[PDB]
């Protein structure tokens, strides 16, 4: 009676595969494999796919559905950033993967993603009442909203770590002002998706992190983070260390800061802070689980 699933994400820079089954009513992964290729190189100045990236990529996805077949898991699921529909060869590369993999891809938008990360969380931590998923990423981050298995909205706000790092703070570490007008931002374009909510659920690679910090965490177990509190408190008191440091001495002393991670990680801080401001609310759940898990919950 036991149905395996699998799924795979072909982000921007990396290809990820996991690959899980249902007893009677738990759902476990057994699986986790990913791979860097950088599909996303040069895309948008070129308006292409370099070649030999989308060789590279093929490679893998074929690499990876010989796992999926092995493990007979009778229901698959792929999907890829939108970010590779400004490439001229987007739909060319999508009909290679389909005859040379036997693999049919879906590119989804980030508000999809949103609902998907969302389901993902419906699942893993069973929230009560009206519930708010926080996914901040390098891109931007993604508000979505609803009850149960239910989604009411999703807001996909264009604050993207990388750029409102650049903006913002010129100086690493930033100086005070920087972080003000750095808050002044957050609040105005925060305010826009204020609602009343009960729980609020953290989500990506920056809050999971913040999870490890906080709670000594180094080997990263993804069951010592999952379903963890974080405070407002606790979070400030991080945001507090850094800003006091550079990006650099962030990563040499916090095992848990991916160097690539280091210098955003502040402004990644910042925005979970001041969302906590404006829903008016003492701390967040965490979750371990995102897109790439909640693609497999869809059944
Ligand atoms: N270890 C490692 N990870 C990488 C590297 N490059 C990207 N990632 C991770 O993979 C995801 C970003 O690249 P992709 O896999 O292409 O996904 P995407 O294009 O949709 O952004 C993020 O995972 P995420 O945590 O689920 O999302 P996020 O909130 O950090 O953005 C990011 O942290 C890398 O070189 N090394």
């Amino acid at each position: 009676p036991i149905m395996r699933v699998a799924s795979i994400d072909i982000g921007s820079n990396s290809v990820r595969l996991t690959i899980a089954q249902i007893k009677d009513g738990k759902l476990s992964i057994i699986l986790e494999r990913g791979r860097i290729t950088s599909l996303g190189t040069k895309v948008k100045e070129t308006g292409r796919l370099q070649e030999d990236r989308i060789e590279e990529t093929i490679q893998v996805l074929k690499e990876y559905k010989k796992l999926i077949d092995e493990f007979k898991v009778e229901r698959v699921k792929a999907v890829a950033t939108e970010a590779i529909r400004r490439a001229k060869n987007a739909e060319e590369f999508l009909e290679r993967v389909k005859r040379e993999v036997g693999l049919v891809v879906e590119v989804i938008t980030p508000e999809q993603e949103g609902r998907y990360a969302y389901l993902a969380v419906a699942y893993s931590l069973k929230p009560e009442g009206e519930v708010c998923v926080v996914d901040q990423g390098g891109g931007s981050t993604e508000y979505v909203f609803g009850k149960g298995y239910k989604v009411r909205e999703v807001i996909s706000l264009p604050i993207g770590i990388v750029n409102l790092t650049e903006t913002f703070f010129k100086q690493d570490p930033p100086t005070e002002e920087e972080v003000k007008r750095f808050f002044e931002f957050l609040e105005k374009e925060l305010s826009k998706v204020k609602k009343p909510v009960d729980t609020i659920v953290g989500l990506g690679g920056t809050i999971t992190t913040l999870a490890a910090l906080e709670y000594n965490v180094y080997p990263y177990d993804p069951q010592k983070v999952h379903g963890k509190v974080l405070t407002y408190g606790q979070i400030k008191k991080w945001f507090d260390t850094f800003k006091e440091i550079p990006s650099e001495e962030r990563s040499k002393r916090f095992r848990q800061v991916e160097d690539r991670r280091a210098k955003v990680i502040l402004a990644g801080i910042g925005i979970f802070l001041k969302t906590l401001e404006i829903f008016e609310k003492d701390c967040l759940i965490v979750s371990d689980w995102g897109l790439r898990e909640g693609v497999l919950v869809s059944e």
